[PDB]
């Protein structure tokens, strides 16, 4: 009914060996599938964070920050984005739990804390937690800024996260999950991918 696509071969599947392999192109390529009603990316920015002496690649997401709820994540410090911050496009960002350990070792608080998010200089609101998520902690280094922040922005290069492809009305989902799985290792040569099949009305996420 609505079937995501992921990198890797596990949830929490993030490494950078993992990152590429969903490409511009599959996302094309399903596109024209006839059973196919739509298809969507999810996108990182690959960039560096630097604070100080420190000077990392991080994958960088914006978001609408209902985000966290419906991931499972909670916060450690701070709290998610607020109206103003969203609608004002704020150079303000939220850290997972890796980039708070990787930057800020020694704090016992980070929120207000100003990193360099690439060149955009941005004030550290919050640490999310991820272990209790649903798909765990990241094996990478993530932040998250607000989605009209990034927008237009060229932070970094892209990856897809995700392909979330709704299946057209009273098709057979189990065979298109089937189709969309032959597909994608013909294209890749392998099966580097998993796929989540659901009830459009369930992916609340």
């Amino acid at each position: 009914n609505t079937i995501d696509v992921y990198p890797g071969k596990d949830f929490g599947d993030d490494d950078p060996q993992y990152q590429q392999a969903l490409k511009y192109d599959d996302l094309i390529a399903i596109q024209k599938q006839p059973w196919v009603a739509s298809a969507t990316p999810a996108v990182s920015q690959n960039l560096r964070l630097r604070y100080n002496n420190v000077d990392v690649a991080a994958s960088a997401n914006g978001v609408s920050g209902d985000y966290f709820n419906v991931y499972g994540m909670t916060f450690s410090e701070g709290n998610t984005f607020n109206q103003e911050q969203l609608n004002g496009r704020a150079q303000v960002v939220v850290l997972d739990s890796n980039t708070r350990r990787q930057l800020f070792p020694h704090k016992a608080d980070v929120v207000g804390e100003v990193i360099l998010v690439g060149n955009m200089p941005a004030r550290v609101i919050g640490v999310a937690e991820e272990k209790q998520s649903m798909f765990g902690s990241s094996k990478v280094l993530r932040v998250w800024l607000p989605y009209s922040t990034m927008s237009g922005r060229v932070m970094g290069q892209s990856w897809l996260n995700s392909i979330t492809v709704r299946v057209k009305e009273g098709f057979d989902s189990a065979e298109a999950e089937q189709q969309l799985t032959r597909l994608l290792s013909l294209r890749h040569g392998k099966k580097d991918f998993f796929t989540w099949n659901m009830d459009l009305e369930h992916h609340h996420h």
